[PDB]
């Protein structure tokens, strides 16, 4: 038959995999394509939405460090201006015992209560011994995490937050993902900074980082998919994939609509990719991934920013006195994410759960803060709970006076919040994902792809970037198969401008 | 002034490196491009040679595992045709104590005396223990195989292979280029072979391969250019370069003829190169690394190859039974080799350097062996004893018998043999490679990127291909830049059909 | 009351412990004693047995190496003529698939079937290299084994003959007694050996050894205490001790004779010890304790002594075509095990269990062998059986040809065989043998003392000597608490004259 | 001829191995004999001297620790009173940069500075883990000492120091007589230590000695020597043995005396004995050995024990700014180690070494510091300063303030000090004393048989005892040729009545 209309690649969905993808397809722009998604608005998980009363949060948090020289092109095309941005240094801490720890934990233990720094040293210098013996390699991530830090800090912190946040236990995991995430501590050095009291704050990969200016990390899709020709977009319920069949290579559409393609490139989530395909050989083998879900909660809060709260920007929360895995404070990282000052609201309610004296509304500063709380089949969730027992946690942790008045509330909840690396992984994976490729189909994406070494934003983009340039130039795919590779370097190479654009321009002469 | 002729890119060689730049470009066809060359006829080095009487020689008769399959297209492209090709598979042997032991060369020590056993066996578990107990890694190639393989080993085998083939000790060596090259032994596997008297050859990246059946391994390089455009190409007095213009964009010639480039390829060997373009920056940073000059030898032989000779294929020499460091049965390879059976050759004189019984011309079939040896400051040769002392080493091997009737000889001498891993090597070259893509350089291959862990035909042609793809589509060189990356995988991304080219084809209609 | 009799120190048994007690008790002569035993003929365990055909067998074949020049000195003293004694050396054997393995077994694989020749050396390099990394200690015994030997001669020799000779499986015993009696492997010297199917003969504790001229090792005994004077001594039921009160230091006979000690020697089996003094604690904490009861069995062969056999002295079976762990050529020895050549006895059976040809007494030389098997309540025996059972593991250990004529049979069950040194005996013993001596009671001997380290009999004998030295000059007893002292060791100090004796006959003047 | 008198036993000097020797020769009271020495008083160079104010002084803080009850025996013996007992805990510092830091100084590496900290802590991680790895011995007394320490304390404190208190560098000395503990720096401990900053130091609550009332470590020499009658001692210009003849088993005396002897004890010095026996092999072999010459000073002060004085008993000097290696305040053991506060004495000297103002004879109270200076030809001393000297350094670790007045001073050069542990020390001993002891020679002393590792008094005294008891009883020397045993264990087994002593008292009934 005839589909409704044909081109030689089909992207699916407007997330910031799908947007590399368009990206390139749209630069070289040799192949006829297009792409299509079921949210009018792009940016998919990178997105942002906002509270009645004019507070605006992100999926969890969103900050920018990357790893690609193509990536930042795109980027600065997209915000060229240098006040489209605002440029911050990493603040992180743990809380542990009444304390802010200091990321990276390790070296901070100088701040632990001695008896506890006593059990941390000690666990770890069985780990170092222990280490010192080996040719051999870690099985588990809980197996990882004991021999690079030691029962001491396993048992303390580890242990404990990892499973809030990954809603499994560390055990049941594998440590094939941690290669420049995860931080593994030097005795040594360690002992130093203990006997000092002193931190070292220097490592992990955020040294700095930058922030949109306004809009929140959704104004970058926003604007990075404006810089495209929109008739070869859909986005809507017109832009939702109800069906795909692989052998006619067509696909059909909310609204009856068919696609032809040489070559297809899916950003979905790769369950609903075979749920939609009906191969049952393609689902039972989907069905052997784990994932948890998130569920995302910010706060309005009256008044000028607190002084125990200061330049921190996020921060994580291992001990069980609340429900959230991480919290951020949204205001530090631009003014326009809550409204202003000048602007009067009325106080929602009192952080103890109370009726405020009046319903007046005032003015004041005010300030944003974005927790995330993890739920799975170990670790579930109860929905109307869940946010008062969020804003208890607050209270508990020395957040919020009970006194503080709460000015906006914000819940939202995702399906597919995170690729979880258990071991069963890549057996399931090596099998889907080759599979696929013989169809023709090229599966990147945090779901997509399922990989979340690889799950950052710069890392979909250039999934989906990646991706492309094999499907036309033969390139191989890095950021896909070779992540310890791509992660452990910085990519020059690939440019939003190619020598092949540049003498193209050159052949206008 | 404006120069005689311009070119988007200009590729100087037709070594195979440089021809896989000409044939990527000539490909992708977007800008401009061409290659000139000193010799009339392609392949270079990879070129063939054929004695007065008849009897082919390589240089070197190189040999293929191919980890391109982009390489193995042309390669198809240039030979389409069933019979155009033999297939084999690898006999390779060691000639030590009056015995030919084959690769790899542990396992088959049980082929030595039981004392020699004895001895190398014990270097190899202490070797075994300091092994389990190192953490750490050599600075040197000796330290190397004394490490991974023990004295009585190394001694017998190791030092004085590398001696013969680099005209250098195993001290000045860097360790850091293998892995491909050389087995990984296992004391256990060594041990139960020992125990049994047990034979198998298993090891190497010279597991099977083809060769061409007419034209020796220099006929595909001639082919592979004659599918390129004619007016694209220049080999003779109206391809040499008396001079580069380094920031002039601009190259003189032999004849004088001119050319401007936006981009400069060149596979021309680097301290040619440095000359050339003649700055003393880059001359004395290339002369900061020298050479090891080869010496090849081909002789033809007359009757049925002999009892002994049988299916084997080339021979390591530790020894000092003889001077030349390696050995191949040339007529093994191809019946296309040698003259005619039918011909009728006279004995030119004896395997004992004496004169011929019978000046008469008679036949037989004949076979025809080649063997190379290096040559250095501090492993001098003699130009006119060496031909005499190399069929004097081949009676010696066993390879003759005296009686034998030499039908043919070849010599001939190459200046650049070898890059020699100094120790010394990327101090200078991370100078030297750099600086040239400032000026816009890429100076790829054996000689021309001086990386013998990427020395080889199907490797340089590829540090050409990927110079263009860099050139043109910004990918990086990762047989250039990573070789055990690229030496670790198979590579199937990159090919002689691409996205491209489909879609030019599809849009034509 | 009055005790029939009162000494100050009394002795309990007449075996080599006993007795050295008695020696040194009589040596220093300063106070009251005797010694008294169930059986009219000295010597216990260390003794002889006759079979009617008149060969001899001892318990167990054994044989004498000592440390102690006192033993040596109290021997020659009773065998002071040259004549009195044989001088042999060691050769042990082990069957293991047909062949005759000369111990040590280790380096001795060369005999092996080169494939079980590989498990062997395999698992010795696991055994190796896992050995090179250990600060630690071994747990049981097998560990023990399975650390110094590897799992090939683990599986293959060890733990099946172990277990055939303690009845108790090796994983049920400790690794503490193992000093100077089994032999932990060289790897690199026993790969040397294994590869010039060569041997190393020359370890163990008994390089060289001797044997009583007449009456087999019990005449030893008999002879050593014929030394001492008569009244001083009660054997015969006379000896039997049926009760002890500790608290009244008076200890009663069958014979309803009491005596008083103001010390106590015991050399009895502790368990019977305590199961005499009526004491329940104790009692209690003896049944802790395991031990395996030991079959002896003897054959009378007709005929001079096979070629097969020869200076084979005593050697091991962990194959299980046999029931005995051990067997041993008594002829070997002396002339006098064995009735004379000269000398007419009839065939009493053949080898395969049949009637001979006639029943005619006939000559010929003869020759004598000794075999053992254990039991316990992991490996029990059946009386009857066994014996044939013995014979038949003879015939099918090419021992006997079924031909063979047999004309003796010797058979008797001892029920304390071995101290079993579990892992609960060191738990067991200090709380016994402290216990005991607070009460005023050395318990010492292969049973008083339960410590098979300790158990053979110049181990006694000398067990004896210094808890007697001890009771009056205060001597530590290094044989029993320091066994690995004992054993390293020379002991040079303590003679049959000591400078006491030689100032006292020097007073007489 | 005739010798003026025969024994079987001659013991050459009263010091306290002569004394044990005698303890026992009367202990057993089996045989004859005589001991000897050229003073008029009993316990050679253990003594104690007293000045003409009044004061005393032992040998260098002879301390309390026995590892044998027969030693206490005779003690408790010697000295009936226990008010002639005075009990202190064991403590203990060293000064390092102003510090006075408890012992172990590893574990009190707390109270230093915090880049001497890590410094001392990188030191014991490297050692700790290349230790992790050891196969190998320690072939010197540094080896093994840097093994244990760390680099970092192991130059803070064992180089410099055990090189001032030993006078050779300890790389020259050997760690074999520090006998079986493995050098395993214990990491947990230091780090914790370190982390709490506490201090932990010498040991409490046991950690003890006992001191005489009265009289010194001379004082119990006589005491527990008076305990023999007086006829079998010769003390004087007249006990003075002048000459040996190991032939005639006769030593001349000085008087012109001549004892004939079976076996012979001699405490005198090795070397020395080989004079007086005039045996040339011998003396050259004695030249063989070296050791150490002493120098002893202690000082009479005013006023009562002093703030940074403290309870303290004993304490080191690593550093350069003092001459000694040690000092003990004398004060702190018995309160008659200095004369009576109401005793009048005149000032001498100031602190800083100046007039006292006042010269009149005034009473207060008095304290004491002795303090001792190392010498050999490696490190020579001054005669002239060395008393200045002591005071200055003194002065220097402020254990006086310029002003602190001194009522008197004791200078004493004692020639052979200490015997050394050098490498060569057993390479002469097992050569000398073999040859010696089969001349039926016990030569046994600090110098007379040359072993630091037994060296206390109880060592020598029970060395002495040991050899008696061989000879006699027919008893190994463990004090002799197994110091890690002697050193090791609860030694109760000897007493100083034996068992053989109280049948003996029974017979005499």
């Amino acid at each position: 038959t005839h589909p409704d209309i044909s081109v030689d690649v089909l992207v699916i969905g407007a997330g910031p995999t799908g947007l590399g993808a368009a990206k390139r397809l749209n630069q070289i722009d040799g192949p006829s394509w297009m792409i299509v998604d079921s949210n009018e608005t792009p940016g998919g998980l990178a997105s942002t939405d906002v509270t009645p009363e004019g507070f605006l949060y992100d999926v969890g948090g969103h900050v920018i460090f990357s790893h690609y020289k193509y990536f930042d092109d795109c980027l600065d095309e997209a915000l060229p201006k240098e006040d489209d941005w605002y440029t911050h240094q990493r603040i992180s801490y743990v809380r542990c015992q009444g304390q802010w720890v200091p990321y990276p934990f390790q070296n901070n233990i100088s701040m632990l209560p001695k008896e506890e720094q006593v059990k941390c040293i000690d666990g770890m210098i069985d780990a170092a011994l222990e280490a010192r013996v080996a040719n051999t390699k870690p099985k588990t991530f809980d197996e990882w995490i004991v021999r690079m830090m030691g029962t001491g800090i396993a048992d303390l912190f580890m242990r404990p937050y990892n499973f809030k946040v990954w809603a499994v236990p560390t055990t049941k995991m594998q440590c094939a993902w941690l290669g420049e995430r995860v931080a593994a501590p030097n005795l040594k050095a360690v002992t130093t900074n203990v006997i000092l009291g002193k931190t070292a704050g220097n490592w992990g990969p955020n040294a700095t980082f930058r922030f949109p200016a306004r809009g929140g990390t959704g104004g970058i899709w926003i604007a990075v998919a404006n810089t495209l020709p929109k008739e070869k977009t859909r986005f809507g319920e017109k832009g939702k994939v109800t069906k795909v069949n692989a052998n006619n290579k067509t696909v059909t559409l909310q609204d009856g609509t068919t696609i032809g393609y040489k070559k297809l490139v899916s950003t979905m989530a790769v369950d609903f990719l075979a749920e939609a395909m009906n191969d049952q050989e393609l689902v039972g083998l989907t069905k052997q991934l784990f994932y948890s879900s998130t569920h995302v909660i910010g706060v309005g809060v009256r008044g000028s920013r607190p002084e125990r709260i200061g330049d921190k920007c996020w921060l994580y929360f291992p001990e069980d006195n609340c429900p959230f895995y991480a919290a951020t404070i949204f205001s530090n990282y631009s003014p326009y994410n809550q409204p202003e000052a000048s602007k009067k609201l009325p106080t929602m309610q009192l952080a103890d759960g109370s009726r405020p004296q009046s319903t007046e509304a005032k003015e004041g500063p005010y300030w944003s803060i974005m927790l995330e709380v993890s739920e799975s089949s170990m670790k579930p969730v109860n929905q109307e709970t869940i946010l008062a027992d969020c804003i208890q946690g607050l209270v508990n942790t020395e957040m919020l006076k009970p006194t503080d008045e709460i000015v906006s509330t914000y819940h939202r909840r995702f399906d597919h919040g995170y690729p979880t690396p258990t071991l069963e992984r890549e057996g399931a994976l090596t099998q889907i994902l080759p599979k696929l490729q013989d169809k023709d189909i090229w599966s990147r994406g945090r779901f997509g792809s399922w990989r979340y070494e690889v799950g950052n934003q710069d890392h979909s983009f250039m999934l989906g970037v990646e991706a492309v340039d094999n499907i036309v130039n033969g390139a191989v795919e890095l950021t896909l198969n070779y992540p310890d590779f791509v992660n452990g370097r910085q990519n020059t190479e690939r440019r939003l401008v190619d020598g092949a654009q540049v003498f193209a321009k050159s052949k206008a002469q």
